């Protein structure tokens, strides 16, 4: 029953539910089946950066994911978020593992949202063990090497399967308003995805939800902690 | 029992509880009896600005209150907030009326905090009828002309006695941390205090509190919605 | 070499303006690559907001007044192919046979590349504003405002004026190795006339770091263009 | 002569001109002889961060310098900049070497200044310095681009630092640092740096400075004078 808009960094192609047949970034409007995707050369054990932008003038959600010294992956999609989301939302990071797995480690996260001005800005370049400005859901924890581990990792530092977790910014965010002339947001995060396997799964997403969003039961694996099913 | 740090814009001298005998600005560290005050030439019905700053290097809380084309009032007090406040806090605006009254209208409020870097910034230049990133307490309301009315005003614009209200930012703020090299915050608000009669009361404060802080029982009047008694 | 967003108050149909006040995106020519109709409000304070990023490669602008519907215009353009890597940014305005005040009450700009950034904000302009280059008739400090074109002691705008203000620091507007490049500008303006016939308009622009007012660019050319091609 | 206000990270103790006998950070108001200093445990080859703050309410120039996992050094001095500097300035980083030497490598530099009277502001941030960085004025031996860093003083192709070098980098736009009619004025600066040396007592240091707009390196200002002062008065 939640409403979700997300940008997904999908490490595991589930072609049975529409993923293209490679690792990819996508834009998800109310479904795990991305409205748009682009090919992504995920680099195991390397630190990448994701950058998500939107404004109400162009009505265009874009994302760029990059690693140092590599060509970046970019995806864009036309959508007026006033038609999808409620006026007030929470914003968050989600990740999952399944039969296959990976660390879903978040090293930094920033966000800015403006409504013309009213503004909200936060930045985490370090997460503490007791991060009262985050709502941690599922298996997500903070504080180990000052990072946000969205899914379960053991002490020896090895990722566990079938895990799901999220972190939402505590304050509601006014993401759109009819009376506003311009609304915009941007989000940045740095992430470290490492697998012992060879086959990493399942991904990390930046998402925007109704304020009371919770992890749907069963949303491990291909469902990214975002959706109750694959419709 | 709440922990409070506040900067008060005190319109009504209660000489019997240690107010000086003129309107004043004050720094309150866990007591309504200001640790330092300065004379404040309040201007009934004009828009004022208050600016509050602190950093962990100087460990000095200062405040400056001004009106266009008038001399500003400044107060400062040396205090190590590390030994006063909890590590995580909420920030807020509070006001009250008693036997005597006034409007306690907030036209704008911004805050920035930094911990080295993690950061939180917000800015309100307009308040809406349903401002979900604020916790309104007591008599506080939003949406009347796009402003925050901290105390009761009638439909005819006139302020009411025996009122108390507060507005806190929804997200906790990490105000200090021992591992941190430098911590700083600042806050700015613009306010409009009108009274029909001579003699307005009781005042406006910017405050910092334990996360779960609430209006103390009985704290209309002299206690500014901050303190349970006049100790 | 000019990219600009014009707030065109005077229809010059002679050279391809539409028959109504318009906003437009100008890429190297006063003949806008895209326009939109604009219900300019004579003597009210307006706001212009301009945005571009290198992911979308879309230059967009919105102009509005309180309690009025806004005007918006966009144009796809890759600034990598139109501007040098380093530029200056500014505001320009003109009058000719008709006239208007071209008063700037505020101006802010942010640019970002990858992370390198520049931000500035003027809400008040001073008599001797050393981080601006004033060109032509532009002056600062009267009531704390920037007057891009001539105004008399009592406030009457003068015909045949041109003036501009550029931020003193060069701006790094694109770099081929950047992941994301972006800018935004916002200004608030007061364009007033003693009749209808107000002219000629205000523009936010991006040029070469040595750009000066081209010769004979009063009027229709908004202080931006050497000819009407 | 130029008017200079500076926060110095002084690696070399020139006790004959008033340095304490240890590496130190200090506040310099028109003289290389600091108004105030604190001991600084400089760490050869580690990346350090410096943070400089000032506001016109408290009128106290403070600085904190630090390294990961070490205690930071801090220094503060009460001084009203309105009395010392002209109203418009440029801001800069300077460094020098002498008989002894060190890399004076700047990896990042950010600055913000604000004035009220509803505010004017200027912010810049460099996390990368490019070969041809037109919003910087480079003076003396200073160069940009090598590994995207700003090298204030001369380093050989094999990365070894040279003695007797001086260089500076100033932001191109003038800064409105104070104004008569301002309710509050403030600035902060942050930079990260790498000082590596072969020698046992590295020299001479790095400084964040604020100067007249037309400031240039004074004659004879290598070594202990940090590219900032014509002499040791
Ligand atoms: O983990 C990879 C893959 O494994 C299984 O098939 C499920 O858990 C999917 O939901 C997931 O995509
Ligand atoms: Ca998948
Ligand atoms: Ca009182
Ligand atoms: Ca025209
Ligand atoms: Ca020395
Ligand atoms: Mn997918
Ligand atoms: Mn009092
Ligand atoms: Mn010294």
């Amino acid at each position: 029953a939640d409403t979700i808009v997300a940008v997904e960094l999908d490490t595991y192609p589930n072609t049975d539910i529409g993923d293209p047949s490679y690792p990819h970034i996508g834009i998800d409007i109310k479904s795990v089946r991305s409205k748009k995707t682009a090919k992504w050369n995920m680099q195991n054990g390397k630190v990448g950066t994701a950058h998500i932008i939107y404004n109400s003038v162009d009505k265009r959600l874009s994302a760029v994911v990059s690693y140092p010294n590599a060509d970046s992956a970019t995806v864009s999609y036309d959508v007026d978020l006033d038609n999808v989301l409620p006026e007030w939302v929470r914003v968050g990071l989600s990740a999952s593992t399944g039969l296959y797995k990976e660390t879903n480690t978040i090293l930094s996260w920033s966000f800015t949202s403006k409504l013309k001005t009213n503004a909200l800005h936060f930045m985490f370049n370090q997460f503490s063990k007791d991060q009262k400005d985050l709502i941690l859901q599922g298996d997500a924890t903070t504080g180990t090497d000052g990072n946000l581990e969205l899914t379960r990792v053991s002490s020896n530092g090895s990722p566990q399967g079938s895990s799901v977790g999220r972190a939402l910014f505590y304050a509601p965010v006014h993401i759109w308003e009819s009376s506003a002339v311009v609304a915009s947001f941007e989000a940045t995060f740095t992430f470290l995805i490492k697998s012992p396997d060879s086959h990493p799964a399942d991904g990390i997403a930046f998402f925007i939800s109704n304020i009371d969003s919770s992890i749907p039961s069963g949303s491990t694996g291909r469902l990214l902690g975002l959706f109750p099913d694959a419709n």
